[PDB]
């Protein structure tokens, strides 16, 4: 996250670390055994990291538990990342309490003009590396689709939306991928890609949860 603030331990509680022995990803909790990442950030052999706020240190709210299946969209396609968006199952049960929590998924599509959390332990640093310890946040709007395809011609399909600031500044970023945007308390969309980070009409693409709710619930309710 460029140009976002520290979040605070735990208050984004279904905020996943990914850990392949390193944060490579974020996540969403959607229920006591399911997380929704990006399909780019698909591997075998993962690790989940619930309630983290310093992912380096152990601050004592921590359930770490292995993947036991991943599932990318049948029709992710990584050249576009049309449908970036996979499911991951957890080998246990996690614990569900204040701190660490499911996430509710979307009964609508979220507008341009609505004001959502995005959090990550990616880049904050729009030229340059330095990557954070604690989570960090953004709060931003989503933009509307005319814009986001005239910043992004060529690039845009129906499964993708962007967020974030035209004048650039405020963004996610590399090491944020998979994490989530969340709206009106609900999973609007999964961080995906966009052109650097920060950069001015180059704003932040995300994958639009709204029209995966059928094939996760499904997907879920049969595995
Ligand atoms: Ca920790």
């Amino acid at each position: 996250i460029v140009g976002g603030y520290t979040c605070g331990a735990n208050t984004v509680p279904y905020q996943v670390s990914l850990n392949s022995g390193y944060h490579f990803c974020g996540g969403s909790l959607i229920n006591s055994q399911w997380v929704v990442s990006a399909a780019h950030c698909y591997k075998s052999g993962i690790q989940v990291r619930l309630g983290e706020d310093n992912i380096n240190v152990v601050e004592g709210n921590e359930q770490f538990i292995s993947a036991s299946k991943s599932i990318v969209h049948p029709s992710y396609n990584s050249n576009t990342l049309n449908n970036d968006i996979m499911l991951i199952k957890l080998k246990s049960a996690a614990s569900l309490n204040s701190r660490v929590a499911s996430i509710s998924l979307p009964t609508s599509c979220a507008s341009a003009g609505t004001q959502c959390l995005i959090s990550g332990w990616g880049n904050t640093k729009s030229s340059g590396t330095s990557y954070p310890d604690v989570l960090k946040c953004l709060k931003a709007p989503i933009l509307s689709d005319s814009s986001c395809k005239s910043a992004y011609p060529g690039q845009i399909t129906s499964n993708m939306f962007c967020a974030g600031y035209l004048e650039g500044g405020k963004d996610s970023c590399q090491g944020d991928s998979g994490g989530p945007v969340v709206c009106s308390g609900k999973l609007q969309g999964i961080v995906s890609w966009g052109s650097g980070c920060a950069q001015k009409n180059k704003p932040g693409v995300y994958t639009k949860v709204c029209n995966y709710v059928s094939w996760i619930k499904q997907t879920i309710a049969s595995n």
